């Protein structure tokens, strides 16, 4: 009854190569580069105010890049003859990337003044002591270290762990476990790798405050979920990616507090004396990063996308493409300090101020591939399916209204000064996702019809050979 | 004849490929221990860790019920249908990092890497809080029959000498079906700490009730038809980090005359048991075996890719992914004054896998050769299909109804026994059901499209 | 592999003193030998 | 598409254009190099 099939509803999303066409055309268009300061740990801000000072900037922070093209079809070639405006479109493919960076490498840390901790569990000669108040401490330790890249025209998804709405039949005392549950989101800048710690939100789930460092503990760490981001019909989110991290243990340490839950008895043989009292059943590692190497490094390098692992094929829409680019290789934090007092000779801990500022250091160059498109119907729909939206920067124009049309808006001339309605006159918005804040770059002025005048490009034509284009 | 044959020999390869998937796996809960209301017996939140095995049964739908778009290549009569497994995936989206283990009374007496002076001596319960991390582990088991694993464990002593309390208890070699839940080695060795340590406190808390198991390759590989599993990985490291002693009256004492006789300190020998801490070492992403896909084509064993009775297993087990989060609730939100009295301290722990699949569709010619091969093998795949038969009896009965009228006929009905199928319903172990999830395009998926490009031949409509 | 036995299995209190410590080993070894067959002709330098 | 509808002929060249190559090579070299001196401060 259930499964024994002549079932077919579906029209099978296909690879974009079938109906896309590959122009003979390249350009290439980049930023002089990026950089950005700020301090690591906190934002600056006055303390009275609620605007910042300085902002938090480190290279734990992820990074996101949005970058517009130019509507190619608005674009003059040097001959525009090869194709009809009327019947066709253009719209730009991605051939390769690259990403610069030209900070000395380094690496950078953290910790917390106050961190919840009992003692050490690597080497103890005796019984602890009874947990007093407040025996939280000044500690750090370094973040795990990674590299990765992303690229794709739909935002990398993310994920963390995160509290949801408790099933209700017992009634919730306070300090019963706050649970746990998988969310997905959107990634934005400014948001915080795992430091092993795991892809959650500490500030709903940490009352302490105290068990983490600074720099992650009021953030949400998320991490990318390359099976949700991957089996995309369209693979639209990403068509690449790369991806090295590692870690080790370093330390073993306690929480210290009221032991939630109780070991079973029947796990151990009860004590007496200073045994009769079980110590912190709870143990956290302390991540460790390891040596860094120029070897590993996945910068500085070109790529070259032809086959990707969804349809899409390096194919932006909308004049838009995406690149999410992590990494704390370049995380050292310089330290400076100045005089309040420039006059005494006797070295005074009083007399010198101490401010933490950090470098972060970008460059993006890209080449691109010329495509056009033949419209017909299943054409026309499988977009249409795809997402509308995307064609709506095209002159449909409009689609046109197979959509329905507005009714006759009402425009009716008062000085506003009679008692009739308030009119606004509307319609800015272009972006759905504009509530989500990240950085922005234009690359809109930059194009270049030749490769050669490149550092990057010739190698386009290097790898690719024909050195002169016009040649065999 | 004797001596088993390639299957590959009878089967015959189909033009068909398939593929399903589940859509995902995430799983929470507690290392050390599982938890249940005090005074109950039910568990109000299972124990859950990386270091648990991971155990997958994974039914299939009898392909002889399934239509094809086209049915006729087939003769339904003279055969069936049995899905072979190409190629297996295993999914992890969890960031990487690496869990932990301890206990709160450790047998120890000191270090034993730098001491300046003798030791003092034992006293009572000079057990301690000490914890450490386990080897790092990744393997990878596919097969038809339950991975079969092993462990030490305590045997029947020689009835000779009569046993005194505390005398050594005899090992014994143990294999064993392999459960979920089970531990990885530690390093301590596959056995029953239960049974053989009385201690309890010797081992930290996640496996000192349970028996770490390992899988013997040999024995395994060892069965005729390699059913029990046509493929595998491994890699496992280690390495040492601290050096202690057993603390606790001296079971068999050394030979004098492998030393010399101290005096005053020196008058008493120290404990003489050392044994080691292990250390997981720095974890990679080269080294992950997961992820990536795999292509069975010839295995160890005769078996190739067949999946008896719809049934395919597959083993996992992975140490990488062990982070364990810790969280904090507050009892009181009122004081500013911080109080460690304030806060209660809660462990959670998660899980994430997939899976996708492909398989091919293969048909059975039969004689009676094949008929009594298989049969030879296992007779009770022969029951699934539709074969054996097996005359039924039946001439009369006597129905005298009816009975709640209480004139007294009989007392009755007594036939349930026999909805009884999985004979190893004894054990428990993970589940998962994709009947449903067939699809007949690996276009659409993002793990199909790979088998084309493998294999070349990409064939799509047009557009 | 380290284990522990008692000798009293009566107190709840843990005393060193209740247990007896002992160390044994595991050793595993197998072997699979193919093995391919020889004739000698045979003379007098042979021989020799 | 502002900016590159106008073009004038441009390109800095490959040096290997202009340039011609010959069929003689030389060689020369320093006997050696040694420095001394304080690791800390001059």
């Amino acid at each position: 009854a259930t499964v024994y099939l002549p079932p077919v509803p579906v029209s099978k999303v296909v690879s974009t190569d079938e109906y896309v066409a590959r122009t003979n055309i390249y350009y290439h268009a980049g930023t002089s580069r990026l950089l950005a300061v700020g301090h690591p740990y906190f934002p600056i801000k006055k303390p009275n105010n609620n605007k910042i000072l300085v902002p938090k900037v480190s290279g734990l922070q992820y990074r996101v890049f949005r970058i517009h093209l130019p509507d190619p079809n608005k674009f003059g070639f040097p001959d525009t003859s090869f194709y009809n405006p009327d019947t066709q479109r253009l719209v730009w493919a991605c051939v390769g990337v690259e990403v610069g960076r030209g900070q000395p490498l380094g690496v950078g840390i953290s910790g917390h003044p106050l961190l919840n901790k009992l003692d050490d569990t690597e080497n103890a000669s005796a019984y602890a002591a009874n947990a007093g108040v407040d025996n939280r401490e000044c500690i750090s330790m370094d973040y795990k270290q990674t590299q990765l890249c992303l690229i794709g025209c739909k935002p990398p998804i993310g994920e963390h762990w995160g509290k949801g709405s408790p099933c209700t039949n017992v009634a919730v005392n306070p300090g019963d476990c706050p649970p746990l549950e998988l969310i997905n989101t959107v990634i934005q800048d400014g948001d915080m790798v795992d430091t092993g710690f795991g892809a959650m939100d500490f500030t709903t789930l940490q009352a302490n405050k105290s068990e983490v460092p600074l720099d992650i503990c009021t953030s949400i760490c998320k991490y990318p979920d390359y099976i949700k981001m991957v089996s995309e019909p369209y693979g639209d989110s990403l068509f690449f990616y790369l991806r090295r991290e590692q870690m080790f243990v370093r330390h073993l340490f306690n929480r210290a507090g009221a032991v939630g839950e109780n070991v079973p008895d029947d796990l151990y043989i009860k004590g007496s004396g200073s045994t009769a009292n079980l110590a912190s059943s709870n143990y956290f590692p302390t991540p460790s990063g390891s040596m860094v190497t120029s070897d590993a490094q996945i910068f500085n390098k070109p790529y070259w996308l032809q086959r990707a692992q969804g349809h899409n094929n390096g194919i932006c829409w909308g004049n838009q493409l995406f690149v999410t680019v992590v990494d704390t290789t370049r995380s050292t934090n310089m330290s400076l300090c100045a005089a309040i007092s420039t006059s005494e000779t006797t070295y005074k801990n009083t007399n010198f101020k101490e401010y933490l500022r950090h470098g972060e250091e970008y460059d993006l160059q890209f080449i691109f591939q010329l495509c056009k498109i033949t419209l017909t119907a299943d054409v026309m729909t499988y977009i249409h399916s795809m997402n509308s939206t995307i064609l709506e920067d095209w002159n449909f124009g409009l689609q046109p209204p197979p959509g329905g049309t507005l009714e006759d808006t009402y425009r009716f001339v008062t000085s506003q000064a009679i008692a009739c309605q308030k009119h606004t006159p509307p319609a800015p918005k272009e972006d759905p996702l504009k509530k989500y804040t990240f950085w922005e770059v234009n690359l809109k002025e930059k194009f270049s019809a030749d490769l050669d005048q490149f550092p990057l490009g010739r190698k386009f034509l290097l790898q690719a050979g024909l050195k002169a284009k016009p040649k065999f």
